[PDB]
């Protein structure tokens, strides 16, 4: 975090800049996404029970490995509304973003 089941973020992560979406995880958490340069996502929470996290993996399905994952990082999730950024490229050929959360 810097300064600023499993969904299918790449609307966001593989968008413009000005892309944005959100998503109810849960009966307590929503999650907003929004791509606000090349460089940089802003992740937005609001969150209205316990705490919680978010993690968030990008998936390969290759031929030595089938489908397979790897760990961009995970975030805790307190209660009441925050935000934080994550640095992503948009131009990254990583595709198949996905968060969920932990319990
Ligand atoms: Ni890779
Ligand atoms: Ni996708
Ligand atoms: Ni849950």
């Amino acid at each position: 975090q810097g300064s600023c089941g499993q969904v299918d973020i790449d609307s966001v992560i593989l968008g413009r800049p000005g892309a944005i979406g959100s998503w109810e995880l849960n009966n307590f958490i929503t999650i907003g996404l929004n791509r606000v340069n090349a460089d940089t996502v802003r992740v937005n929470i609001r969150n209205t029970g316990r705490t919680n996290r978010l993690i968030i993996t990008q998936w390969d399905n290759t031929v030595t490995r089938g489908d397979v994952y790897e760990l961009f990082g995970d975030y805790a999730l307190i209660q009441g509304r925050g935000s934080f950024c994550l640095n992503i490229r948009s131009d990254t050929g990583r595709e198949n973003w996905r968060m969920q959360l932990e319990n």
